[PDB]
């Protein structure tokens, strides 16, 4: 699995919708990033940083057309360079919840409504990708 890899959703996203993104962080990573597109715009883009400043955070937020809205950062950063991971996305009525490793790290309120709009996701930063897998209820 090449990464930037995109991942169809040609169902779009819908409630209960369960994505399951397996893979290993390489060595001496900057950056991962996961983009749900919505035609012109990203719906959830979740963005762990290694290094902002000499702090990990992960960066959340929305991109309408060439503009993005406000961030949200959290500092739960469970990744690490070399190691093996596995990130969740589960899709609620009003809510992206995102865990890793099977333990919960954020939900992210939508802000793009129309769901069965958001048609890809993708995937990429540096990581080695594994497997990726979802279920379209
Ligand atoms: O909000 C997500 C996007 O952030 C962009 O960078 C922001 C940066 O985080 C903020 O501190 C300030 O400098 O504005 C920047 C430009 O919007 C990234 O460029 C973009 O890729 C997203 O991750």
């Amino acid at each position: 699995l090449i990464v930037p890899y995109n991942l169809p959703l040609p169902g779009g996203v819908v409630p209960k919708m369960l994505i399951t993104i397996l893979g290993t962080v390489k060595p001496n990573a900057n950056r991962i990033a996961l983009d749900f597109q919505r035609g012109n715009d990203v719906a959830f883009h979740f963005n762990p940083r290694f290094n902002e400043n000499n702090r990990r955070v992960i960066v959340c937020n929305t991109k309408l057309d060439n503009n993005w809205g406000r961030e949200e950062r959290q500092s739960v950063f469970p990744f690490e360079s070399g190691k093996p991971f596995k990130i969740q996305v589960l899709v609620e009525p009003d809510h992206f919840k995102v865990a890793v490793n099977d333990a919960h790290l954020l939900q992210y309120n939508h802000r793009v409504k129309k769901l069965n709009e958001i048609s890809k996701l993708g995937i990429s930063g540096d990581i080695d990708l594994t497997s990726t897998s979802y279920t379209m209820i």
